[PDB]
């Protein structure tokens, strides 16, 4: 009178849960992959932006043998208060990234002997 | 002979995956601080690549004095299009943001009952 | 002596894991959406980065009736490394959202079934 064909059910209903959670989990990197690869974009912009500066008033002078170049800063460069911060989002992907994987990887062990157990019953 | 030792197995893998779940959740917050943060570093660009503009012929005049200032639109701003959707995008993220933690409370407070239930079936 | 009651509630307790999965997957498109609509600013960015690169040495000279214009790019354009790879991050989000979504489709139909095969127990 055991409902195991409804716990083989349940069972499966919970592989099919991993199997999507961890697909999650690589689509998720996928995501910090292209939130950061745009900072690297950023940072080859944020370099150009001062190639601007360099540009200020050239020839602006006929009687005169001199050029004057004025580089006044373009890029907001962020060492401390976005870069120390953006290191902790980073750090924390990475806390909570390898968290899911032990997780994932306690799932996996332990969702095979679930099944493992249900064939038993009926093995 | 009822499986329980099974049910114990099921039980736990269901906490397993809401760990997980509710990591995601955390980890999806990151991603969005990211991607939003980025936003802000680009409004911030947006004000230098104006800045840009005001530079247009400086000293360009040994006969005149005067200077000619032409400070034409260099970024792009966005006020209804992107703006606009951009807080529906916060905002849905909200909505689903409180979804999930909604569910996840129900969750937890579901998931230590069965177990508690599961306690009095062999307490 | 059947444990049911546990039953519904672990039954149930998948269904909101569920749920919270799928909510998931809509706020992982979201995310994507925000990375991938700041790429779109950026290309409209290197647009503008390039117009300054027009801007050298206007009106630079009152003994010649010439202008000379030197427009060095200014935008690093991505057109192999950045726009391949882009294309595959988001190819890859397709094939693995195509998958969750494949996959929540058999959880619902199969988190019905467990629900309707527990009703035929207790109908």
């Amino acid at each position: 009178a055991q409902s195991r064909t409804l716990l083989a059910g349940i069972v499966q209903q919970q592989q099919q849960l991993l199997d999507v959670v961890k697909r999650q989990q690589e689509l998720l990197r996928l995501t910090v992959w292209g939130t950061k690869n745009l900072q690297t974009r950023v940072t080859a912009i944020e370099k150009y932006l001062k190639d601007q500066a360099q540009l200020n008033a050239w020839g602006a002078a006929f009687r005169q043998v001199a050029h004057t170049t004025v580089p006044w800063p373009n890029a907001s460069l962020t060492p401390k208060w976005n870069n120390e911060t953006w290191q902790e989002w980073e750090r924390k992907v990475d806390f909570l990234e390898e968290n899911i994987t032990a997780l994932l990887e306690e799932a996996q062990i332990q969702q095979e002997k679930n099944m493992y157990e249900l064939q038993k019953l009926n093995s």
